[PDB]
């Protein structure tokens, strides 16, 4: 593994040489999806020493920056908007397999276990193209924010209910939802509290006058709560760093009035490395031979069903909404990409069932697919308003 | 493995409350790491997984802020002064060795081969407590700035030199070739994306865009160790000190934002050396395989800790005259022994049985020349 990095380093200056001089054009790493992979077509088994384990505790640091950057502009706005969009997580896996079922089905004219499984998985939305957009227009500030709240919500709601349907096994449906009450309760209790913990001493001792010190014990104390979901077995590890917006809402406002913007900096450079994960979206397609043998013909049925089950839940949600304005217009641009996340929950011991591989194999063609929105998303903002 | 880094956390987090509690002490960080191992010992081989390979990663961000963190302030002044000290690596190797062959063949009552490991590895030296000391006093900048000189450049000199000896089986001429082939290399490559770095944000205008040169930096600073690795060239914490032109060019050429960012967040990760400084005590006392031994040939390497420090220094700072120094500054040289020189006792400490002494041996040098660097204030007064 000595070379294997640096060839994820030297594509990633083109990364973000693309973004400088590309900064205009009608459109930065998912372009190398096609072109960069066939001329390594014939160093292939090292560039997947890729451990899943590893890859779920890189993840965090990403999920933290977005915890982290809340403006509080939502709390009392569009809050309950995005509690509401809590069930929507339940609301797609359920509509998912409505369909999806029916498909291997007809195909041959086998349980449903993985059907819940990969329902649930589909149910991440992390559209970190679309919110770039918006922020750079600097426009649709309630859009912005409401957005964004729905798009980390869902994600955190997804890897907590998919471990439960994993562990299904008859009566016994009350279990799976004891184990997805239970973790995700327990992931908010046992994370809000290492920030509380945090919160409490910036507080009250004078600690503040070392910049340094506050800095080291604030990545450590946060990164202490993710490692400990482990270390005690309560599962969901990506929610419970999630859960620091608490972080963000006492422990950065109390005293630190230097490290105000370090935290940021630090923490942002973590997240500006998210291309590595986007540039491992290409890599499990060309790299990983034996994960993507299959590349049935089950696109079609995941295809159309994919857009059907966000159509269905959206307007039906947000009808109840408009009972107790919103403009009647939002509802069609929320429609966005398909979970940053969502790759990861695909890569889960990737050889569990034979059906388990063409998961991610129809996941892959979905980042190769819904992708073009992100680029036709100037041309919709004009379009509606 | 999932719950043996929760463990190292709680323990990094008492440090940051005694660099807290350390205002007005008479004086360090060193104690948890001793009360930590009791604890366990009264878990054992997670706890000290610690890949001997994974050492060598984690390390170069201790080595990054040291060649980034330089005032310039010395290059015009004491330049010539600080080069001479890249002889005294290998002039400390010259009589360490001595004392220690004659060491082992008195007890008696391997070969000589091992006595020149023992002796590169020994020339590291990295008293980082005495500069935070100069540091917070606010005094003798020209001492300051001298004692940072050879402190950080012999460590990159003693990785390198160790090798050719390690492999050295007349056959001593290629060794030097090999030895200085190495840090040439290194100086030429290690340099040669730095200049690439300098290149890039003084032509076309990443003034405008500083949410990315930041990164650009960090990729293409990373990305030269890790070229030197994989090219086979060794001694790669030593290309990546070779990025000291970075401070010297890039950082003054047209960031004007990140200036602060890129020291903060390389030296944030240094802030981490903690995590070297605490190996020590994991290794010391859960390794039982490793550091069982101890044996009574403590004397014979103590006698040559002082000597080492005295028989080069004095005769070299000599000749220096030639072309003040208060005659105050010139005992006070004898400072710490560092951080680096860890590592290269571990690498992979199996090479004979019986040979894995000088693992047990340095651990107590840590432990007898810390003591003497709490008592450093008082040897401040005592001279200036």
């Amino acid at each position: 593994e000595l070379l294997v990095f640096n060839f994820l380093l030297i594509l990633t200056i083109l990364t973000i040489w693309l973004f400088k001089n590309h900064r205009f054009r009608f459109l930065g790493a998912m372009v190398y999806g096609l072109i960069m992979g066939l001329i390594l077509r014939y160093i292939l088994e090292k560039m997947t020493f890729d451990p899943e384990i590893f890859f779920n505790v890189l993840l965090p640091p990403i999920i933290f920056h977005a915890g982290y950057s809340l403006k509080k502009r939502h709390f009392f706005q569009n809050l309950g908007s995005i509690l509401t969009y809590a069930f929507l997580g339940t609301a797609i896996s359920c509509i998912v397999i409505g369909l999806i079922m029916y498909g291997f089905v007809k195909a041959m004219v086998f349980h449903f276990t993985d059907c819940l499984f990969f329902g649930s998985l589909m149910s991440a939305t992390d559209p970190v193209t679309v919110l770039a957009i918006f922020h750079e227009l600097h426009v649709d500030p309630d859009l912005y924010t409401l957005l964004f709240g729905e798009s980390v919500l869902n994600d955190a709601v997804a890897i907590v209910l998919t471990y439960s349907i994993s562990i299904y096994s008859p009566a016994a449906f009350f279990q799976s939802v004891g184990n997805f009450l239970g973790i995700f309760a327990g992931s908010f209790a046992m994370g809000s509290a290492y920030a509380v913990v945090t919160a409490l001493l910036t507080k009250f001792t004078k600690l503040c006058e070392f910049p340094m010190l506050e800095t080291g014990l604030f990545f450590l104390l946060s990164w202490s709560a993710f490692l400990s979901a482990e270390a005690a077995g309560l599962t969901g590890i990506v929610a419970v760093l999630f859960c620091g917006v608490t972080q963000a809402h006492y422990t950065y406002n109390n005293l630190s009035l230097d490290s105000k913007m370090r935290t940021k900096q630090l923490f942002e450079f973590m997240n500006f490395l998210a291309e590595n994960v986007i540039f491992c979206y290409m890599g499990l397609a060309l790299f990983t031979f034996q994960n993507h043998i299959f590349n049935a013909l089950f696109i079609l049925g995941a295809f159309l069903a994919i857009f059907v089950a966000r159509a269905c839940n959206i307007y039906p949600l947000s009808f109840l909404l408009n009972l107790g304005p919103w403009n009647f217009q939002h509802m069609m641009m929320f429609s966005g990409l398909r979970g940053a996340i969502a790759f990861a929950l695909a890569i889960r011991d990737t050889e569990s069932q034979p059906k388990q591989m063409m998961f991610s194999t129809t996941l892959l063609l979905v980042f190769f697919t819904v992708w073009v929105f992100g680029g036709g998303t100037t041309g919709e903002n004009l379009y509606f308003q």
